[PDB]
């Protein structure tokens, strides 16, 4: 239990690398998140501390992470390569958890990231991870 006025946590970014493919609708169907390319193998990372909740195969995703933060937002991190992670993993702002994938495919590999407020419903992550504090 903790005391604080201002509620504002660190967050940095997921990956680095081209933004590619923004929140909203794409080819006639809505995309529920950010997709960041750079090649297989780039670092992904917690954005925020947090506890790993999913770490595995994923139809769709192929391969994915999601970590739950303290505030109850979970960020989820799809198409990874590979993961470093283990479910209930407290993770810091920043750290390794994955490596970006998306193999093999028309699309070229990428981080597919989003954040769920609640754990609920997908938002934008673009003003979630830029326009903080
Ligand atoms: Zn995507």
């Amino acid at each position: 239990l903790y005391f604080q006025s201002n509620a504002g946590q660190k967050v940095v970014l997921p990956a680095e690398g081209r933004f590619t493919s923004g929140y909203g609708p794409r080819w006639g169907r809505m995309h529920n998140g950010i997709d960041i390319a750079n090649g297989i193998g780039t670092p992904i990372y917690s954005v925020m501390d947090g506890t790993v909740i999913n770490a595995g195969p994923a139809q769709g995703f192929g391969k994915w992470v999601r970590v739950r933060h303290d505030d109850g937002t979970i960020t989820v991190y799809g198409h990874v390569h590979s993961f470093n992670v283990s479910v209930g993993q407290r993770v810091t702002a920043g750290e390794q958890i994955a490596e970006m994938g998306n193999e093999g495919q028309s699309t070229g590999p990428h981080l597919h990231f989003e954040v769920r407020p609640g754990g609920g419903d997908a938002i934008d992550p673009v003003p979630w991870l830029k326009e903080r504090g």
